[PDB]
């Protein structure tokens, strides 16, 4: 059992998202004229949970969009994690120009997925600003990107992988770190 | 005289660049296989100064590239600062793929110029990472960008402008803050 450790149990996930929701409301005037955009399949589901939490706290709906991204690599190396983002498409159901957008990512690692998400946003509109909310920050950035909202920060080596499980995809809520 | 204040005199500029040069060498194995790329006219001149400082400390030359960017705005508002970057072109004289690149900016403000600089880099190659060095960070980010190396951090309001003067452009070395 010693090559996996739980870094967020289901309670901690709920608590972290609830805290992020409150931080969004405090920093962004109750989230009027602010849109959440998920990246990664699990980032999308997290953005939808966050929108529902903000609606319950504030009483007004929050719009959610999605950016569909797959990460590839240029070589045959299985150890190194996928680090070249391909934007498959995007669906943001309202105009973002002059609005605040918050990108929602499950795990902040190299920053490359975020960079492609910002590019996809500025391709469809001219938001007044883009912020970044992440469930876990595991360090090892390869770009000059930082999150505005963080569920939990953990130290990691490059030999490790962080796995997020969500009910919607995986039929359970958990975050764990694994040795590769 | 009370609508301008000097935040870096010529001594402080020299000292800040010398400190950034040492920090680059400590963090990046003496800057072998690391390229500096300036953005903004003054960011280019700063990158060339930094390269010369690293050469003097380490003894090996450092390659400098340039990205040519002009900032525009979509409206007639003179108060708000220019916030839409147009990449006019780039000249990076070596391949950047699998190399470390450091972008050099004079003043970090919204982050939008940096975002266009990263995009221009990933359009011509696949660097192993991109870092960011700035002479001054004046806050008020509009994107989730942070510098890796900072000469000086200052608090500012949106009513203020930061002016960098360099010998190469302005015939003097100074940084000041002004009330708009």
């Amino acid at each position: 059992s010693n090559q996996k450790a739980v870094i967020l149990d289901e309670q901690a996930i709920r608590r972290a998202l609830t805290r992020i929701a409150h931080e969004m409301i405090e920093r962004n005037k109750g989230m009027n004229n602010c849109i959440l955009v998920g990246i990664k399949t699990r980032g999308i589901y997290l953005a939808k949970r966050l929108a529902e939490r903000i609606e319950q706290i504030e009483g007004n709906p929050v719009t959610v969009g999605e950016i569909d991204i797959t990460l590839y690599r240029d070589d045959l190396s299985k150890k190194t994690s996928n680090d070249e983002p391909l934007v498959k498409g995007a669906d943001i159901p309202v105009d973002i120009t002059d609005q605040k957008v918050i990108l929602v990512d499950d795990v902040l690692y190299t920053g490359r997925t975020v960079r492609a998400g910002m590019d996809a946003l500025v391709d469809v509109g001219r938001p007044s600003s883009i912020q970044l909310a992440v469930l876990v920050d595991r360090g090892h950035r390869e770009l000059p990107i930082r999150a505005d909202y963080i569920g939990k920060n953990i130290p990691t080596s490059k030999s490790e992988k962080v796995m997020v499980q969500l009910d919607e995809v995986d039929q359970n809520d958990l975050v764990a770190i694994y040795e590769n």
